[PDB]
């Protein structure tokens, strides 16, 4: 159950990896890559060092793009797991300070730079990306990364797969504001139609509503 | 009104970079490139990151010596406001401890390494220049920078261009201090005929005479 | 009394450096250079950044297999002298939390990456070695590094020269703990017959037992 790459749009791929998570069997996890001119930008790790190592080697090796740098959505290993491996690969890493301080506090590696958007509602840009604190949701730091051109808006775990009714790793979610913080970022980016979950496969904005409703209180 | 590199001394170049300051129109800041053997080091980022970017581009392609590492002069934007490009671009960034904190106060990056030149007068070999914190001058943290092989000294914006009398951007200025900083440099670096201010021409000792002057109690 | 490079085992070096240690003359202090598949981490520096820039020159031109990261095995100029260098050529450094606040409080350059190993006993797996923090001795923070395919042991400062009695700088030591430190080292690593300290030739197990002799309470 190797690292999968596919095609989202023009110039973006979703990178996905595996873990057993007993006693529940293999767990996907997803992220992005996403192409500039001549070098590409990262969404998130893998699970782990070797998985993250694949995904950097294959933008370098098939797409000619390496990766310069990384944006990581929340502080749990499916998104900072192969945060080693990245630094080890000149990979230059961002989180938010609230990210970086909850990964250190729960054993995984910091970002090497920090965004300032700890107000729920900032928006910055970053490599021709939109980043948005929609407020805490799946986990209190939790962020959503939007890609303007091929509309595509990346969840991540705040955005629960299909038509799930389940949760998720709800250890360090807000439930309470989490439904409010999916209606954030559904009003920030509109004309996105393709929406990317880390745990399930690429859909539409039903999964935005569905997300919404599932966890509203 | 894009970057402009203009030559020096033999393997020292001058980068300037403008951005519009409402009401007054373009303000140029300027900074260095001084080559080694096969690299190059950086004194300063322009306004921003797109302007930071031109400059490591250029020593790449047309000086053949890729910036390997930089130093940033004071916290504010003209000296420190390309600061990611630099890190996405490779270049392993210092600033003193004093420096890295304003920055970090003031919404800039701070950089990846700390010198510890916080006493006035310490000195510091970097990258063969001799680096000086004179006191605190245009701001608390400035430092000053001597390229000893040409007898250059980059006095950024502790010196005020030509003959002018005003001050620039005295938001975080030591008024009290300022002239006294100026004369430690002087006597730091007799021998540099040539001094480079930030946001004017390149001249001689006499702009240090002139900043001493225009802002001595 | 240039760098000095030795084979120890299949892809595993010993770097040397020197320097004068009044009123003793030359001091050697020694490193590894061990090969993966492409590229090569580095155990240590040496004494200053010329020498450190002088390893990594020749992993590249030599074994053509470039320092991709570094361990520091403690906070003392012989192992952290040359961080700088190894920063400024694109080095991933790692230490643990303790070395990384001692290097700061001894005017060292602190490695980019924390490794948290500070309970006795802790080992990790680090690019295929294993890292252990068998206790304070010659300095509190000091950890051993083990290469498992050729079963070498770096001990490092921990570990003194052959039939030597004398025990190096003490400034930092923990006197009563250094002979259990290297029981805990000897016992983690049983199959390692080839035992390398910093200040002396290789060996093997006997300088194990010396220094757990002489340093005994
Ligand atoms: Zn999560
Ligand atoms: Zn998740
Ligand atoms: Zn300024
Ligand atoms: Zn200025
Ligand atoms: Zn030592
Ligand atoms: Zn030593």
């Amino acid at each position: 159950k190797p690292v999968e790459f596919v095609k989202l749009g023009t110039g973006v791929w979703m990178h996905t990896g595996y873990k057993v998570v007993p006693p529940w069997g293999n767990i996907r996890t997803n992220g992005l890559i996403i192409e500039r001119g001549d070098y590409s930008v990262l969404v998130d790790t893998a699970w782990n060092d070797a998985q993250t190592a694949e995904i950097v080697a294959w933008a370098k090796d098939t797409l000619q793009k390496p990766i310069r740098a990384s944006i990581h959505t929340h502080a749990h290993s499916d998104k900072m797991g192969g945060m080693d491996a990245l630094h080890m690969l000149g990979v230059e890493t961002f989180a938010t300070d609230l990210t970086n301080r909850l990964a250190i506090e729960r054993g995984l590696m910091p970002a090497k730079n920090v965004l300032n958007i700890s107000e729920i509602g900032s928006q910055i840009e970053w490599e021709g990306l939109t980043i948005l604190y929609p407020g805490g949701g799946h986990s209190e730091d939790n962020i959503v990364v939007n890609e303007g051109v091929n509309n595509i808006l990346f969840g991540g775990c705040m955005i629960r797969p299909g038509m799930t009714t389940s949760l998720g790793n709800i250890d360090d979610a807000n439930l309470g504001y989490w439904s409010k913080a999916v209606e954030n970022a559904a009003n920030a980016f509109p004309d996105s139609q393709i929406v990317i979950p880390s745990h399930g496969k690429p859909a539409g904005r039903e999964i935005l509503k569905n997300t919404a409703y599932i966890t509203r209180p």
